[PDB]
């Protein structure tokens, strides 16, 4: 006897924001609602129950509305520990429902990967990152990769101005990386795929002895 | 002077939802704020003037509010040809400002037959890419699935079909020995594996599913750049 | 064993007028064609197939006919929405394949902007791009030029003012390009000098009108690289 | 000519907790040493540089160490958003290398309810779940069971009542699960009979309070494939 329906379904927006997600109740309409929010791997925790009432420890910038058949949870002031999946649940006296949940999304130096999918063994395969907010030529770059559930493996780095490459031993003679000044881009060529290569491939800037500026990343299934 | 900052940057939606759009005038603020909608390819259309006058011709579900410096785009009820990207427009005396605008993103979709192309890129001449074409709503086991590709400003091409139950495949002429066709039912996606890349392969990549002799659902496309 | 010549390549009509697209199976034929519409920015959709069957949710003002080897689309009676290309498909046991399309356009009184003069130069070089208005007096109005960076958002660029020709800038060109125009041609330019790389972009021109900008023109493209 | 050894692989700790983490380079040395911070589905973080330089906009209560060849980073203080695995890097003039990672997990407070039962089946077969209950009384609340397929959003399956065992049900698994309890063993239980491919989800057991679910456990994987 109830129905939820949640929109947006997902969205993207800035650190202090005012993020809103509504929930819309088809059949029968009451207080019974309540607020949860998902991190990625983790089980949902509660926000806010009776529609309105806040959870004890939770902070104050959640709030939760109703209006007719529908409710509304407002995030008053984006933090980027609120970047998650939100979930509405109704309660009847013999059902219980989930509205179909909203992603919550983060976004100057900028780097975007991409050129990942999933690829055959023995193909070879470009992946490029694209920068912005500074002049990669100037700047060391690295690839680093990272194999579904492992750690962090660097792949190469380019040197600025001259293009001087450095290599893993266990990409050595089969990735090549380099770089298009013009086009303020990076490169990686994978060649002869293999299982082992299977990894989110990041790009990221050097500063300090170090990798100040990554990009999100661009999966690599090898299969 | 003016200045607008919009959020979100970008939402998904499904067709029959309510969805709202906030532009914050961070400086001077009167009632002289717009809206504008843009599809790909098209030029902005006017969509609110005067922050909630409803320009002649745009339909009721689109309506504009103000709440101090708070400025609001609501679509009461999304409709399909409302999947587009959404900007507000501030006007002073002696300066005019734009919001960073709002891609409104179709969901996916529950039940309603979907198909989601993606590998597309830029490649050098003789590289290769893999394209990929995700269906929802449907199994595609049941169903011939096909390629099409289109080159900028240039007409339809068929590149390649592959038939349910038996894997047989069919090519057209121009991507024999090239280009290869398949399928994984048990991920509900179909393949082009594209190897051996020239110029002339330069296209959007369009994943169709067949239906009365003919092709009734189709994806977005994929953009293949071949490019020395 | 399947080839389609379709006709005509484009074709100009006013709303309410009957249009007819042909298309003609010089090789094997069946009844096994479909026809479809596409608009700019969008994938194909379905209108007829089986030569002659109306796709659900189609309107009725569309249909499909056959005479021997050719296969025709007709618009009873065009509709704006209607303006786009149309491609006819046939198939056989072993192959399909697609008509070289119809683009039906429009063809007076209608406020109508076209921009002209994009194209590439280098770091440093200079463009003039123009906006030719019709349907209108441009010199009772305030003309805009806006332009949108690949991927990006619309930045405004420059405003001149009606019958006084005042003019307004962004802070980004400030003392390169210039804005002017010539009322007796009914035409606004933008004169683009010293121009820089972050200058890419789509370059529309748009008429003022309400406190906001009510018709745009289609834009014209401007590349900066070195 | 780098090389290093990274310890703990994981450890379980509290807010508030002091903690620290090691990192042992056994070929050449120097003081190009950084930490990262990475959590799930997001890009690794800087933290420090040089072995002891904080990296801008870090807080205070990261600190590192170096004694000879081992380098510690420290959190003086465990914070709710500092549960993540960390890295070390060396880097030499040829090469870069990284530790094996230390993820550092939230332990369990006197609530907890723990799923078990999860695991591989062919369709047709069955499974039964458990949830153990510590730090209250199951007897007094409703228990819920509530799935999540890969992916997907939360779906409630089934809930039980408090001191009469009442039992609801969603109409998805209706004729096919069963939810129990035994309150003298603080342990709820789902019998999941006739499995299909959909069924396949993260199950997670959850307590009742205030028209809702107050506390859930880690969730058990269920995969039913043929
Ligand atoms: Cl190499
Ligand atoms: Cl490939
Ligand atoms: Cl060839
Ligand atoms: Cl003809
Ligand atoms: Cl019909
Ligand atoms: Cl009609
Ligand atoms: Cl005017
Ligand atoms: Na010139
Ligand atoms: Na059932």
């Amino acid at each position: 006897d109830i129905q939820m329906t949640q929109s947006p379904s997902s969205l993207s927006a800035s650190v202090g924001d005012r993020v809103t997600i509504t929930c819309r109740a088809s059949q029968s309409v009451s207080s019974a609602v309540a607020w949860y929010q998902q991190k990625p791997g983790k089980a949902p925790k509660l926000l806010i129950y009776s529609a309105s009432s806040l959870y004890s420890g939770v902070p104050s910038r959640f709030s939760g509305s109703r209006s007719g058949t529908d409710f509304t949870l407002t995030i008053s002031s984006l933090q980027p520990e609120d970047f998650a999946t939100y979930y509405c649940q109704q309660s009847s006296y013999s059902l219980i429902t989930f509205g179909q949940g909203t992603k919550v999304e983060i976004k100057e130096v900028q780097l975007v990967e991409s050129g990942g999918g999933l690829v055959q063994p023995g193909g070879s395969l470009r992946l490029s990152c694209a920068a912005s907010g500074f002049n990669l030529r100037s700047y060391y770059m690295h690839w680093v990769r990272q194999a579904p559930g492992k750690g962090l493996e660097w792949v190469a780095s380019i040197s600025p101005y001259y293009s001087y490459t450095y290599y893993a031993d266990s990409v050595k003679g089969r990735f090549t990386i380099s770089a298009d000044t013009s086009k303020n881009t990076a490169y990686l060529q994978m060649n002869s795929l293999r299982a082992e290569d299977t990894a989110v491939y990041y790009c990221a800037r050097h500063g300090y002895g170090a990798m100040d500026y990554w990009g999100q990343g661009t999966l690599v299934t090898v299969s």
